[PDB]
């Protein structure tokens, strides 16, 4: 069906899941203990691969929590409906102090955003 | 109805409003005079609480103006349809020079983005 | 029709185009050789002007490539359906080392994201 098809590639991996009735995203957790460097970025591995529903891509959005408290932001984050590989979550540390991530930690959130994918019309001949 | 239900929690607060026919967002103003630190972040208070329409969350997006001119970016920014609290706008100063915000200043913009919230289908048994 | 109407304003300009069947965005290329400064931002010119389809705005999203490899992020990025001017792509260099951009380089990607633009309902009288 056209829901969020998820495929774990490591048992450690968690199934994305929304935290509330009105929640906009499905939590995305870390599958490795990593350190996102001060003023630096890192590529955390989710351990899963997903197929967003049709006519809608998946945007890795930042979590209110880590943003406010640790100045953690999310770089890139555009997952195409044709992406068969593993979801990588690229975080950027806005702080002068390192951030610690442990297997299991919800490090971001997926949001199936509806988009229109029409053809291009070039004007000016 | 399913429009943008807004609830001011301080008279100082401004009603979000789109700046043009084709505008994608409703302006979100500051309700306090604050300073967003160089290479730092701050949590500006909007003074309002909103309920995005159904099947669509609210994304606090950055303003072309402040982005270009002061290197002001917007962290976090995901407001769930079930959020009953006050909207906080988390800004991050990309500059080596402080930025000044005064009650009333449009500091960001809300965008009711349509999303699909289906269930999760786990493959691999 | 309601597709992506594109208008080149310099022959150098490239027509936005999706890189795959499931791709979520249309590549947006640079039309000038520019340098986005370490820990700095710049406004790259696309040389084109577009009209996103109706009931959907255009979001300049970052490319997985440049994000991971050079720590390149995209500031602002909200293009309203009523924008008649030229698309400017504002990039922010997260790195301590400069980044080089050359006419033609795909520097970002446009994503026609569906949004709802209803009226505002103010509660509390
Ligand atoms: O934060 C991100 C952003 C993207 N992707 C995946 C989803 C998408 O399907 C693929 C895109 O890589 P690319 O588009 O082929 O390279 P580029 O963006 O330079 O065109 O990378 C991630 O795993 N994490
Ligand atoms: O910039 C933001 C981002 C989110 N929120 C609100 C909207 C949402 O309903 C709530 C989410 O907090 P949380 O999701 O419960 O904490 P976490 O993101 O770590 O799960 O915070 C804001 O006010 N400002
Ligand atoms: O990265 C961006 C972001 C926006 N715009 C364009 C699209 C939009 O139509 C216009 C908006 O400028 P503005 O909204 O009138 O100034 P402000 O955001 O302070 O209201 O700028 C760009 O070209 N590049
Ligand atoms: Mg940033």
């Amino acid at each position: 069906m056209s829901s969020l098809l998820v495929k774990k590639l490591v048992e450690s991996a968690t199934t994305p899941m929304r935290g509330s009735e009105g929640a906009a995203g499905y939590d995305i957790s870390s599958v490795e203990d990593v350190v996102v460097p001060a003023m630096g970025r890192i590529a955390v591995s989710t351990g899963i691969s997903i197929r967003v529903p049709d006519g809608t891509y998946g945007r890795i959005a930042p979590r209110s929590g880590l943003a406010y408290k640790y100045g953690i932001d999310v770089l890139a984050g555009v997952i195409d409906e044709d992406y068969t590989g593993e979801v990588k979550v690229i975080l950027y540390n806005t702080t002068e102090r390192d951030y610690i991530i442990k297997k299991g930690d919800r490090i971001a959130q997926l949001i199936l955003e509806q988009i229109v994918t029409p053809g291009v019309a070039v004007v000016l001949d």
